[PDB]
DNA sequence: AAGACGTGGAC
DNA sequence: GTCCAGTCT
């Protein structure tokens, strides 16, 4: 009972006349729409356009993806965040380029059968690249379906989110699904804001059932996110006659995985519980300074101890002797890359 | 199902 | 402080 073709109407008339020039939609290639669908994920449009400009320069073909190291890729994506993404669309591409010949699957099965691929982007890039109409319903298009339709539903659930794409099939407009879908992420993010919609601007506002009961700034429906794990963390800078660092690189699985760090414990002694670590031959000094980091599941409280590093053997890995003239290539995490600043601040 | 998984921006 | 900008497991 929806007047499907005016709301169409509207919604791909507005989006043609209010449509961002962002640096992705320059045209519809399905490599650089699947850079800037997996960037976007849970990241804001304004931080990724920087990354995606870089990233593309770096690896301007999927094949040039492919045939890169895993460490050069992992430092285009440093500070951008969840970086599992990255290893995900490393590995994806290289199946492209293996399985597929470097041709992106146009097959809905086929492209969510690769890595870090699930049901948004496999809509996203084949309803943009291909035109493949298969719904794109990220948190957004949740947030203004929940809305035009007045769906109380948990947008947590997986279950509420199957509901919402079962929606956008009857209310597609099949003609050009790819416009279609770009343009509920797009009024989502223009119009139907998280807070203060502006539902007189909205080119749906006749068409919205939240709007006509007057409770849109009451939606969407999610629970509040379960409260954060709180994580001691004791870092040691370490530094030889030469001026060279010791560093590590992360195991590839779990928190910040493959992310080079400077030596780190879980203390829950700090500067005694990082000297035995080590053992396995330095001494640290005394703290220098404290400070937060934030992550989605858990807190770090960081205490930064520098220290002198006597060479007693090779430095076997997962460590590394870095020049500090050659730290700058790594890629570390934006809370390593604040034990440096403030290590450096020290110093002087 | 719900926890793991980064970082930053706007309230 | 809160909320927001998906996929794997
Ligand atoms: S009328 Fe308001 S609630 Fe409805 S889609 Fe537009 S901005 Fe969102
Ligand atoms: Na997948």
């Amino acid at each position: 009972r929806f007047p499907a073709r005016e709301f169409q109407r509207d919604l791909l008339d507005w989006f043609a006349r209010e449509r961002r020039d962002l640096p992705w939609r320059k045209d519809r290639d399905p490599y650089k729409v699947w850079v800037s669908e997996v960037m976007l994920q849970q990241t804001r449009v304004e931080t990724v356009i920087p990354y995606f400009e870089q990233f593309i320069d770096r690896f301007p073909t999927l094949e040039a993806l492919a045939d890169a190291d895993e460490d050069e890729v992992l430092k285009a994506w440093e500070g951008l965040g969840y970086y599992s993404r990255v290893r995900n669309l490393h590995a994806a591409v290289k199946e492209v380029k293996t399985r597929y010949g470097g041709k992106v699957p146009d097959d809905p099965d086929e492209f969510s059968r690769l890595k870090g691929v699930g049901p948004y982007t496999v809509g996203a890039v084949l309803s943009l690249a291909y035109g493949v109409p298969e719904p794109a319903v990220d948190g957004s298009v949740m947030r203004v379906l929940s809305r035009l339709f007045l769906v109380t539903d948990d947008i947590a659930k997986p279950s509420t989110r199957k509901r919402f794409e079962q929606i956008v099939r009857e209310i597609m407009a099949y003609e050009n699904p790819g416009a279609f879908n770009e343009a509920l992420i797009e009024l989502g993010a223009l119009v139907c804001t998280p807070r203060r919609p502006s539902c007189l601007l909205c080119p749906v506002q006749a068409y919205c059932q939240a709007f006509a009961e007057g409770v849109a700034e009451e939606l969407p429906v999610k629970m509040k996110k379960t409260a954060v794990k709180q994580v001691p963390l004791a870092v040691a800078v370490l530094a030889d006659d030469e001026g060279r660092v010791l560093i590590r690189k992360r195991d590839s699985t779990g928190l910040l995985a493959n992310l080079w760090e400077f030596p780190s414990c879980e203390t829950d002694d700090g500067k005694e519980k990082l000297e035995q670590m080590v053992g396995e031959q330095v001494e640290l000094t005394e703290p220098i300074v404290s400070f937060e980091h934030a992550f989605s599941h858990l807190v770090w409280q960081l205490t930064v101890f520098p220290g002198r590093l006597v060479h007693g053997g090779p430095v076997e890995e997962p460590y590394r002797l870095a020049p500090e003239d050659e730290l700058k290539a790594y890629a570390f995490p934006v809370s390593h890359q604040r034990v440096w600043r403030e290590y450096k601040e020290w110093a002087s």
